[PDB]
């Protein structure tokens, strides 16, 4: 076993609400399972975590060092922008790690295109999606077994 | 869906601590009971909230959606500045809001200037103290009607 | 012999002279029929003006001083991202003003953002169409007593 | 009955105050004269206007429209680069317009970069001397026959 | 007929009108009248002009190449700012300017430090109130005979 | 291949390539044809030129100045914002030059308002479509003389 | 049917030519060899492309158009950060692409943050190696069924 | 008695993590005994905090207040350069605070320059380790005595 | 003693140096003398001092205090734009001053515009030459008969 | 011998002369004793230095070296905001330093923010008046131990 | 032995096609034929190369590479300015080399002062004519032995 | 006659400082005796200076205009970022000057990017060691005869 820790920042519970043509049928929960699954086929054990608050996440990414999680996937959506906290977590705790984003943030609002975590990270994938949490996890797992 | 919540950010719950003026008397209490009281002459159900953590306020509004909730007026107060999560909170459930502030924020320092939720929000006052508030619900009960 | 002053900026003329589609039918005299009405309610005597020259405007607010005129409610307009000559204007009477907008201009083009009269009011409304004028002269009638 | 109408802005009126020392000998009037001829020559009735104060040509501008003005060519010189007041009168109307300018703007002061107007007209002509009214003005001719 | 003229901007008409010492006792027409008294005693003839209107300031700056002024000593105030027209104006022209401020305005708000004028004035002075003026006009008249 | 060059930039060959209104039916060689055609009517030569290679166009510059090319009208689509080398080659040919753009650079992309090209060109059109080139070339044939 | 184009821009093809220290050893023909049989395998038609020349490029991209190329891998490189003109052939053509680099470009050099297409990609890959192409591709497989 | 309240920041908790040099042995309840033995020596009660929760944080200074206590030593970690509501929550008790930090913020990345708290604190130390707390302990005691 | 001293700058020295027709004939020590006479006249003292080290300008300041200096008419130079430690010798002694420059700053190089005296000062005179220096003292005269 | 150097900066001298309302009685010399005395108590030598010229703490700088200075304690007071040289003096001899600062500069001005030693310096104590300095040399001992 | 190439960017060839003075006489070839003799002499292989084709440029130095080519020294001319490639390329091969400019670049226009090869070459010189491509090779044979 | 001065800013005093990793052996006077030699070797007279003192060198430069110098070879060393005087004392002399610099600037912190006398001098060198002297020198032979 070799854990991984799927982390989901604010406002991506809001999964797919008003679904036919606001950009939701699936559900986090949904890509939750799909990623557990994926997982569980390379016998590679996987956490997911979601929270609108940031001191929730900052203490389950401490959490995360005593339980020997290897990878970290994070979507820190609107977090990327504003919370060095959250770098400091990342970068404390010394777990390697990868941001995924959902929607291309490059193609929004000019202040979507600063993050205090990219610079860090082994690997950015943004726009792709919910696919873009599969590949994070394909390469996490190519890199440990 | 006709109710209507208020919310208040970080630090509002200090108003009135001081005994007298500048800005003494009047509490946070005070001006919620003169609202839900203006909100009821109204018939119109009147929902606060305030808390001094961001992510309690993200819930809240949240909560708001799964609600009956028509309109949010809310002062942010220093969280205006600072938090995108909120800004896609009030975007994710997608219910209208005006932004109220009690002190001429333009009339303070430089970084008091930038907003994260004004050009969202239909409209915004700023330096009428606690009349903002009624002037907001005001408009929010002839928005419904 | 006028106790509040409202004063309109340019372009504001124009109001209700475009569409059914762009904006209904309401008229710049039709929001200062209603303003003059609230105000003769309340006992206090209200005067209007607008005009499309700057000067126009800054020589109306001189005569402002020399009649007693205790507070103005302005909307600027485009004005108020260029005219320190308006505050400069506002300031060397030393009458108290409150600035309103029928749009919201955070919501606008970034030059939109700055204003010369901002920081020195009272308070500001943008965004509330009509009402905000009758906003800001409720809160003008509370103050005046 | 003013089919297509010119607008000079400020200090225009000074072409031609010298020999060949800051331009050459032609005078606004002489422009105007072309221009005139030019646009009843393609059968268009075609009217002009100068000042030196912002607010008469605001009001022109209002003027143009209810009389039914189809296209405007606007030197507007130094206001470009300051007046949003008429940058809102133009798109208040509604009327298209082409912004003209005698010398090359982005030669000289970097403040002349600048406009309020450019990023709304249909397009701009500068650095060509009176040539470039008219280039527009063929152009206004071919865009309403 | 007049070699000087002095022009003053906006607000300038307002010194001395809140007499008990805010702004002080000191009168623009009293400005005057030492100036005018001051070119006398040194035989040339001196013209002052005063409006709170841009259009009115250019076109007295052209009726001025007209009369054959020598000089120009202008206090434009506020619209040391914001002007570009009233910078072509004195440029196209072509009259030698001095720029003058009563107050320090490097002292004041930070858009204040930036003119239109300065880089083209032969000299600026600041902070010195109304003697400023005097000795712009002394500078003027060694510099004419 | 002498007397008047039209250079046109990258993806101006795309022209008339889409069909549909993201694009219309004119094409490049249309507009060739129209200016060799306009050239001729007036007894000058014309010859132009397209590459989507920078160093292509900045080959035939020096071409030109052993040609003994008189005037060149250069539309360098792209390379406006990112080629000092294009201006270079330009100015050190010595050949006067007008800047041409068929769409309105001032109303899309910020970055697009940066010109390498256009503080030397003598004049420049924006926004006007095939009839800038026209214009332009009208411009250079009453030049010649 | 429907073909995938992958292009690489300058200074790739050196992948694989200082091999040590197990950093850079794979080659630009390697990572094309995987991608050819990742789309042979999904049944899907797969060219590559490489130069050094931004002509080149932009010639092939409008080749891809007329080819019926469906969509685009392209690894721009260097090019990411200067060419406005490789942005406006892959718009002007209309053909969806994803962004992919080798390294994450957000913890080099600051002007290494700054992009001339990511706003305009589907979406983007930064620092996941020659997987990231992978992945890319596996996206866009998906998304031609 | 008298109160000196000492918070720690996000992340803080971390201190002592591969013990032997990534950082020392040092943690957080070690600097916290040192401190209320060294209040005790002075005769002072000194009270201790340590959070991930921008929140819990602005709650306890709030209890702050209520509590009577006379100076605030904190260190903000990550929230200096993020969080105006902590500043507004020190400035709006009214308690006076020194600002400390176990780092050089000014030799690391220049996001960390900035801070939200410095300009208010009545002073700050930073990269001195552990001993700044101690330092800034023994000027609060200096200070009430 | 001293009741006004005057500093000059680095490189003031220079005056009348390069004799013909740069700068003038005259030279610093001219300058000196008709300061000294101006001062005699009006029966106040005055000091004089040159020097191109900062630090002896500083020290001058501090001594000034000691000898009860009433008014400090200063030209630094080129330090105007590059001494904070002069600026706060002024202020630290706390003796008013008057800043000047020969000629006018704003007329060259950009960061000239820029100075750590003349937010300040009582006042400012740039571009008027030497007399600057005499006015300043007849203004200083007043100010202290 | 183990000896720490003190330097002071300009306009240190000062202190202490405007004695009774803005700033205290405390003087540099008491300063000066204070630290030696501390110094001896711990069994180090410990010289002092103040000048209002760069050179001379230049010279100092480079004294030191060859005296064996192991640790110095600059107050670089102006000099911190626009003295390179003193950065390169204090790293060209590789001598370990603490800047300090007696007031809280980032309370002062925004160009007080910056600082050219700052980030080179073990670390930095503002606002903490003279005992700024007592704290420096404390941790100094510790470290020389 | 080995070798050293010199690599010449856009425009260069236009050497020496103005007499006497825009930088008459001297030609590209001529300097060619100066370096070449001057590396004879010292018993070292010397090439040259000129383009102003960027795609041409970034290929000869990937050709060095492969031809053992020890130092370069290159005038990128206006390439200095916006080609990152350039850098990239230099860099991948990992030949060091010198810049060199026949100009004073820091003179010339702002935008002239920025450089993408600066920071990565041993060293530059500017400003010196031709001399300077002879100092570099002088600086390059005693570093290649 | 004919003189060439070297001018050394501060801290170069210290070349030769921990010969086998920071620094190398060779120091200030190797350097200035190779330079005297160089000239002896070509008839010329050389001068030299070095000083850690900015207005020691500003009198030097005095100096030089009134010894007959008729170039000066810089190495303003930390000066050239922040010494506006320096460039004006050379300015006001009107020697040529070349400005050398032993390392590579532009290799180092953003802000050495800057020089105040870089486009005042006829060129500069950069990054080669003493060896930028040495060419300077050779070419201020050529420029003497």
């Amino acid at each position: 076993s070799s854990t991984i820790l799927v982390i989901h920042g604010p406002n991506l519970n809001l999964l797919g609400k008003r679904e036919p043509e606001v950009y939701g049928h699936l559900t986090l929960d949904n890509i939750n399972r799909q990623l557990i699954a994926q997982a569980e086929q390379a016998s590679i054990t996987l956490d997911t975590f979601q929270s609108n608050w940031e001191g929730a996440i900052v203490d389950r990414i401490h959490q995360a060092q005593t339980e020997g999680v290897k990878l970290i996937i994070i979507n820190p959506a609107a977090l990327t922008h504003t919370s060095v906290a959250l770098r400091d977590a990342l970068l404390g705790v010394a777990i390697p790690f990868i941001e995924v984003h959902l929607s291309n943030v490059h193609a929004r609002e000019a202040f979507r295109h600063h993050s205090y975590l990219s610079d860090k990270a082994i690997g950015v994938i943004c726009g792709l999606g919910a696919k873009g949490y599969s590949f994070a996890l394909d390469y996490a797992i190519e890199k440990i077994q």
